C-alpha cells in the first residue's frame, strides 16, 4: 500500500484523516494522494524528489495565468523551489467534475463549453509568447522522434502485429511535424482532466487538473486531446471560435490525435496503470 | 427594478443559465457582489470603483500567484466587471481553539500565511501592483481628531489622544503585504475532515504593502491573546518590539470602526465603536 508505506507523513500533513479513506492516482515520477481539499505528491524515487522544486515553481507559474479558470495551487512556501529536493508537495484540489461527451449533444450547452476551452486555450497560447513563462517550463526538441521511438520500445511488445502495423503508420506522419513551440501546452488535455461546475445552470468550467506533461509546445496537441475526447463536430467549433481553423493548424490536429491513444497507452505504461494501459492498447491487441 | 434584473444581461453572458433571482447579491465596499454557485460577480456601485476597478483585478492576480498556503479569489473573468472564483469552506469558531491539538495546528497555517504575506513583500508584482501609502498612521490620526472627537466625551478624547499619541510614535514601516482585515470572518477552513485545515483568505480590498502587526493584531481581536501568543511564539515573532506595535494598533480598532461608520453612514458600529469614548 501506497497510502501504508507513506503512513506517518500523510498523519503529519492531514492530521486527523484515516489515509485508508484515501485516493491515489499514478503518475510516472510520483504517486498523489488524494484528500478532501488539497493533494499530496509523493515522490517514487530521488530523481522525483529532484524535480518537485522545478514543480513547484511550474505550478506556481500557472497559478498566475489568465486562463478563466482554477489550477492547482501549491500550498508550499516559495523557498521550496530553491530546493535540492523536496519530500512532498501539497497542491489545492480543483472542484467540479469531468463533462460527459453526451451533454454537448445539446446545442448551447456545446456552444458555452466550446466558449470556455477557447478562453483557457487562448489564455494559454499567449502565455506561452511570454518570455518570463517560457523561461520557467520545458522546452524540449524532437518531442514527437522520440515520442515515437519511446512508443516502439515500450509498447509494441505488448501489441500484435496488426498493432504495430496501425502504430508504425500513425507515428511516421509525426516526423513531418513542424516542431512547434508557441503554447503553453497542458500535454495530457483529455475530458478527465478538465472540471465543470453543472449545479446552476449550463457548465462553467472550475478548472484543470494533472499538469505533469506541462511544456512549452505547439497548441495542436492540446486540441488533439480535445478532438480525441469529443469527436470533429465540436472540436471544429473550437476552432471556429478560437480563429485556429487554417489547413495548417488542422493538419497538425489530425496527425497528433491519431497519436492520442498512443500518448495515453505510453503514460499507463510508465505509472502502472493497467486499466489506463489495456483501454490505450485497444485495437493495438 | 433591482440590480439582478439591471445587471441580467450580463449575468446570462457570465452565468450562463443561471436563473438570476436564485442569486444572493451583497452590499459591499463600493462593489456590489452577486454570489453564484462557485465564483462571484463585482460589479461598481460608484463611477470612482468602475475607474479603479481594473487596478484590483491586477492585485487579484498579483495574490494569486503568491505562496500563502492557501486560497485566494483567482480573476477568472474581467470586463464594468470582475469575476472572482469562490474560496470554499468557512470561519473556524473561537471556541475550536479550546481544543489544544486545534489551537496549534490553527496557529501553525496562520504562520504559513503570514510568512508568506511577509515574504512576499519584496516581490517585484507585489510592490509594484500593490498600494504602500506612507504616513498612514498620522493621517488616520487627524481624520480621527476632524471626525470623531466631536462625537466624543471630553474624557473619550483624553483616552483616544493617547492612544493616537502611540500611534504617531510607531515607525513607519512597509515591508510585508498586509491583508488589512484580517479576522475570523475572512479565513476559511475545511473542517469535519480530521482538524481544521486552511482553505483560503477573502476580502483583500483593504490590501497593502505595510507593516503586519497590523494583521497580527486582527488575529489577536478575533481569538484572543492566548491563540495570538501561540502564533508569535512559533513564528519568532513575540520579541517586545512586536508586540508594542501589536498593541498599539490593536488599541485603535474601535476608532477604526467608528471612523468607517461615520464615513459609510452606519449608525450602528458608529455607536458600538464610540462606546468607550462618551
Amino acid at each position: 500500500g501506497i497510502l501504508q508505506a507513506n503512513r506517518v507523513l500523510l498523519s503529519r500533513l492531514l492530521p486527523g484523516v484515516e489515509p485508508e479513506g484515501l485516493t491515489v492516482r499514478h503518475g510516472q515520477f510520483h504517486q498523489v494522494v488524494i484528500a478532501s481539499d488539497r493533494v499530496v505528491c509523493l515522490p517514487r524515487t530521488a530523481a522525483a524528489a529532484a524535480r518537485l522544486p522545478r514543480r513547484a515553481a511550474v505550478m506556481r507559474v500557472l497559478a498566475g495565468l489568465d486562463l478563466g479558470c482554477r489550477t492547482p495551487r501549491p500550498l508550499c512556501e516559495g523557498s521550496a523551489e530553491g530546493a535540492v529536493e523536496l519530500p512532498f508537495l501539497v497542491l489545492s484540489r480543483v472542484p467540479g467534475a469531468p463533462l460527459e461527451a453526451d451533454a454537448l449533444e445539446d446545442s448551447k450547452v456545446a456552444e458555452v463549453v466550446a466558449a470556455q476551452y477557447v478562453t483557457l486555450l487562448s489564455g494559454l497560447a499567449s502565455a506561452g509568447a511570454d518570455e518570463k513563462v517560457r523561461a520557467a517550463l520545458p522546452a524540449p526538441q524532437g518531442r514527437w522522434r522520440q515520442f515515437a521511438a519511446d512508443v516502439r520500445a515500450e509498447l509494441f511488445p505488448l501489441m500484435s502485429d496488426g498493432g504495430c502495423r496501425q502504430a508504425e503508420r500513425e507515428l511516421a506522419a509525426l516526423d513531418s511535424l513542424p516542431d512547434i513551440t508557441e503554447a503553453v501546452v497542458h500535454g495530457n488535455l483529455g475530458a478527465e482532466n478538465v472540471l465543470w461546475v453543472r449545479d446552476d445552470g449550463l457548465p462553467r468550467l472550475s478548472g484543470v487538473i494533472d499538469w505533469d506533461e506541462v511544456s512549452i509546445g505547439d497548441p495542436a496537441e492540446d486540441l488533439a486531446a480535445i478532438g480525441a475526447g469529443y469527436g470533429k463536430d465540436f472540436l471544429d467549433q473550437v476552432l471556429t471560435l478560437g480563429g485556429w481553423s487554417d489547413r495548417r493548424m488542422a493538419t497538425r490536429i489530425a496527425t497528433i490525435r491519431a497519436t492520442f491513444a498512443l500518448q495515453q497507452a505510453l503514460s499507463a505504461c510508465r505509472d502502472g496503470d493497467e486499466e489506463e494501459l489495456a483501454d490505450g492498447l485497444t485495437g493495438y491487441r
